[PDB]
RNA sequence: AAGGAGGUUCAUUAAUGUGACACGGCCCAUCGGUUGCAGGUCUGCACC
């Protein structure tokens, strides 16, 4: 197998071996959900067993499609079973933004005192920035080692 | 001194039960839940 590997018969990226020609692109029987699902998506997303009731479609089988999608770069969980479109994730970076500049530490408070946006939700959004690297947390704060969070001045 | 310790009434014969084994004793987390409302992380009040 390794000796194919060298030729470049098989291509193969996170461990996962695939022919180069692979794309992940994906089956209609897919898309089909997926396109009463995106106005949905859109203007709110919503977790899974919420999904999977609004379009009549097996929870297993709407978890494991919509996994797909997200491998696809469409939604992102923010943790397991919750799924939120891309232009929410930037407005998130948007309120962790005034953190570091305004207050130099990060804490809860600023959730309410900020646009309004849940405790619940602004922690799970920290877990997924936590797991990116876009923040880490040590004790009382988060650090930003690695993010482009950061403005220019 | 309702008294005081004597006697009359109570026992023919009647052997044996193959092997192993139960009952079950310990903290008492003092229901849970991909649910709400709060706080930088413990649980307290609603839901049920």
């Amino acid at each position: 197998i390794e000796k194919m590997r060298e030729s470049g018969d098989i291509h193969s990226h996170h461990g996962w071996l695939h022919l180069p020609d692979h794309k992940a692109g994906f089956s209609e029987e897919q898309q089909a959900i997926w396109q009463k699902a995106e106005p949905l998506f859109g203007d709110e997303p919503w977790w899974v067993r919420d999904l999977a009731k609004e379009t009549g479609t097996d929870e297993q089988a709407m978890r494991l499609t919509l996994r797909q999608a997200a491998q696809q770069g469409i939604i992102t969980a923010i943790v397991k079973d919750r799924y939120y479109r891309n232009d929410r994730i930037v407005e998130f970076a948007n309120m962790i933004r005034d953190l570091d500049q305004e207050c130099g530490s990060t804490c809860a408070a600023d959730f309410r005192d900020r646009l309004g946006v849940g405790r619940k939700l602004a922690i799970q959004i920290l877990e997924y920035f936590d797991r990116i690297g876009f923040t880490r947390r040590r004790g009382n704060d988060h650090l930003l080692r690695d993010a482009l969070l950061f403005p220019e001045k």
